C-alpha cells in the first residue's frame, strides 16, 4: 500500500521529527551502558503475578520495577532529575519526578507522563503505566499528559533489542532504556572461586546530557539503581 | 612520513569529512542494537563454499546473507526504505531497493550501490558486491554507481569490531552495521531446560532517522532480519 | 539540599556545558566498539603491584598499561593522532602524542594533559596521571595542562560502566573509553576445539570523528590496541 507513494505524514510524525532532529542541535547526548542480574526481580514477578493480578487488576511486567528504582535513584541523585537554562546558566533541581513513559501506538511515538511518580507505589505505577498506554492508543489524553516530564523510561525491550542510544528531550537530563532481559552465561565469584551461572541479564543505555550530568554522575546514578534491582527487596512493595 | 605533516587531503576525504558532519544536523539519528545467532548460516556457508566458487566464480562470504535478509525486510517493511521531505512533510515510500554497500579503499571509503537489488538472487548479490568494490578501488566507477541509494549496509566487523553507531547519510532513512561474527556462550531453552552452548553470535547495530522510523518500528525491523537469518532456509537461495 | 533550587552552575560546569553541545555541532562523531582479553595483564599487574608500589611509590591501576598500548598505537596510526581543519582542507599529523586523561573531581569533570606521552615508560606514566588527577582535585593546574592534547583516554569502567559513546573535542579526533574489566564466560578455539574459559574481559569503544578517521581505519588502530594488550609483553616494561 505504502509502497512507491509519497505521502503527508500524520501530526505525530511531523511533531517527532521535528522535536527530536532539534532535540540533538540543543543538548550534548552520549549513552552510558551498564548491565544488570535481573534474576531475583524475574523470580519475585514470576511467584506473584497471579496474587497481583487478582488484587490490582492489572498484570505485573518488568517495568513497575525499573521505575520504582529509577524514581528512588532520581530522588536520591537530583543532579539528574535536572534542567539546564544555557542563556542563564542556572541548573533548576526539580522536586517533582515526572516520569515519562515511551509509549509505542499505530499513528506513532507517544510518551504521556507519570506526575508525582515519588509518591507512588509500585501497584500505583503499574496502574498508571495501563491508563497511560490505553489513553495514548485511544486518543484520549489531555495536554498536560504530555508534558512536565523530568526524565523518561523507554522500554527498547519490547521489539527484542539488546541496546540503543534513546534521543532525550530537553529540558530533560536523561532517558534509560530498559533492554531486552535475556538468559545469559556469566560469572559468579564467591569465596575465590570462579563459576558460571544462568542468569536473567538486561543492558540498560542511558542517554544524558553532558550540559548536566558528567560520565562519572551517570555512573553513580546507575550503580544504584543497578543495586537495588539485584538486591530485588521488592516483596512488600507489591501490596499483597 | 605522514608524521609531523600538514597536507591537503584528497578529494574522497574532503567529501566524507563535509557529508558526515552535514548528515548529523539534518537528521535525527540513533541507533538500536540486536543480537542474532549465525550458527545454521556459517554451517551452510562452510559446506557450500566450494560448490559456490565454482558455479558463480567468487567466494562466498557473510554478507550476501545479510544483504538477501535485509533487502526483502525492507520490502515487507516499506516505512524503512523511505525518505522524508521536511520541508513539505511528506514521506516517500520507494519501490525500489537500492542497496549501498560500505566499501574501504586505500583512498577512503565509498559507498556505490546496487541498484534494484530486491530483483537479485544470492549468486548475483555476491557477483555485484565483489564487481563494486572492486571497481571502487580502482577508480572504475561512474557517477550513477554512487548515488540513488535507500539503505546502507556496513561491514564494520571486517576489521573486527563487535558494534559501531554507523553515520547515515540522508535522503537514506538507515544503515546497518555487521558486526564481527564471534562463538560466544550462549543459553539455549528448551523443555524448561536452560543450558549453555556455543553458537557464532553477531551485533547488529541499525542506525535509523528518528524523523522517518520509531524505537519499536526499528526493533520489529531488526526482528524480521533476525528470524530470516537464524532460521537459514537459504539452500535453494544458493542456486548450487 | 539542591532539590527544588535554581542556581548558577560553576565555571568547570558551565564550560563543559557550552564544550560538549559545540563539539557534536563541528564534528562527526561515532563510537566503535571492541572486546579486548585482560587476563594477561590483570595476571601480570596481580603479581607485580608489591614491587611497583615499592619501587615507583604509586599503585598499580590497568590505566597505565591502557595508556602505553594506546600512546604506541598513535604513532604507528599517525592518520588517528590528528587534527582536520574544515576551513582549509588540511590535516595535521602531530608528532607528539599529548594525551588527555579524564579526571572526575567534585566540581566537575577536568581533562588534564601527559605532554609527549610517547617519551613516557610505564612507571613515568603512573606517576604522571597520579599527579594530574591531584593537581586537578586540589586546582594546582596550570593553564597548559588543559590544552594542547591529540587524544584522550576516559576511565568509564571507575563507576561501572561497560560501554560509553564518550565526546571528543575538536581539534582531538579520537577518545577512547576503558570500560570495566569483568570476568566472562567466552569461547576459546585451539587445534579445532571450541571450549568455554573465564577470562577478565574489557569493552573498549573509541569515539572518533568521520572528518578525520573512517570505520576501517577506526578498526585498524583498535586492533593494534587489542593484540598489544592480549599479548601482555609489559615486563619489561615494569622497569622494576
Ligand atoms: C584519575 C582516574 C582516571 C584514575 O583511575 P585509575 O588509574 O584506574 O585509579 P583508581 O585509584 O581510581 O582505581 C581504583 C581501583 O579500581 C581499579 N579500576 C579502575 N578502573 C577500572 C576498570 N575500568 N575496570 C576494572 N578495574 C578498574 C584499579 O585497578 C584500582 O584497583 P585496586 O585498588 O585493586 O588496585 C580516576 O580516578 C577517574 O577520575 N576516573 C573517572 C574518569 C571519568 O570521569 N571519565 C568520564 C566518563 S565516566
Ligand atoms: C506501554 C509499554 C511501555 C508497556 O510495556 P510493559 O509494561 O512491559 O507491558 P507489555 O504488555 O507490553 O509486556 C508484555 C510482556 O513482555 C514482557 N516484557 C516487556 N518488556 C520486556 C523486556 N524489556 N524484557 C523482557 N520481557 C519484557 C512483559 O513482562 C510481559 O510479559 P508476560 O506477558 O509474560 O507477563 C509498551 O507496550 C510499549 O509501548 N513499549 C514500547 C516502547 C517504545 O516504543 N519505546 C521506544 C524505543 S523502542
Ligand atoms: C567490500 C567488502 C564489504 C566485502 O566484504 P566481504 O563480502 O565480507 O568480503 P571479504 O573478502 O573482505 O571477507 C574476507 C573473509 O572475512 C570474512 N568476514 C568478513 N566480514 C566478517 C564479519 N563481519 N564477521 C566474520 N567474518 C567476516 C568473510 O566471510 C571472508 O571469510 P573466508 O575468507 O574464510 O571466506 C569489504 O572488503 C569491506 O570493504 N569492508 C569494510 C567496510 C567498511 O569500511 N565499513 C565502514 C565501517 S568499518
Ligand atoms: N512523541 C514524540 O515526539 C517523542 C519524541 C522523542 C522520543 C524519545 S524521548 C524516545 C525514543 S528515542
Ligand atoms: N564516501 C562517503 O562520503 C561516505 C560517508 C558516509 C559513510 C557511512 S554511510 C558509513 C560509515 S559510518
Ligand atoms: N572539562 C571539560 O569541559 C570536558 C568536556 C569534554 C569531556 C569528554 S572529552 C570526556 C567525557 S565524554
Amino acid at each position: 500500500s505504502l509502497r512507491g507513494t509519497t505521502q503527508k505524514v500524520n501530526r505525530i510524525r511531523e511533531i517527532t521529527a521535528m522535536k527530536t532532529v532539534e532535540a540533538l542541535q540543543i543538548s550534548a547526548q552520549l549513552t552510558q551502558l551498564h548491565e544488570v542480574d535481573m534474576t531475583r526481580v524475574a523470580e519475585l514477578r514470576k511467584k506473584n503475578k497471579p496474587a497481583f493480578i487478582e488484587k490490582h487488576g492489572v498484570n505485573l511486567t518488568y517495568l513497575p520495577f525499573f521505575v520504582k528504582a529509577v524514581v528512588e535513584a532520581l530522588v536520591s541523585h537530583p543532579n539528574v532529575n535536572a534542567s539546564f537554562n544555557a542563556k542563564t546558566k542556572e541548573m533548576t533541581y526539580h522536586s517533582s519526578v515526572n516520569l515519562s513513559i515511551a509509549v509505542d501506538t499505530p499513528a506513532g511515538l507517544l510518551t504521556p507522563v507519570i506526575h508525582d511518580a515519588q509518591d507512588l507505589s509500585i501497584p500505583e505505577i503499574a496502574k498508571a503505566i495501563v491508563d497511560l498506554a490505553d489513553r495514548s492508543r485511544n486518543n484520549k489524553l489531555k495536554p498536560n499528559d504530555l508534558s512536565g516530564g523530568t526524565f523518561t523510561i523507554t522500554n527498547i525491550g519490547s521489539e527484542g533489542a539488546l541496546s540503543d542510544t534513546p534521543i532525550l528531550v530537553p529540558p530533560q537530563a536523561g532517558i534509560l532504556g530498559t533492554g531486552a532481559i535475556v538468559k545469559r552465561p556469566v560469572v559468579i565469584t564467591e569465596d575465590g572461586i570462579d563459576s558460571i551461572a544462568i542468569r536473567q541479564m538486561v543492558f540498560l543505555p542511558l542517554t544524558y546530557d553532558h550540559q548536566v550530568v558528567d560520565g562519572a554522575d551517570a555512573g553513580r546514578f546507575l550503580t544504584t539503581i543497578k543495586d537495588r534491582l539485584e538486591t530485588a527487596n521488592f516483596e512488600g512493595d507489591l501490596q499483597l
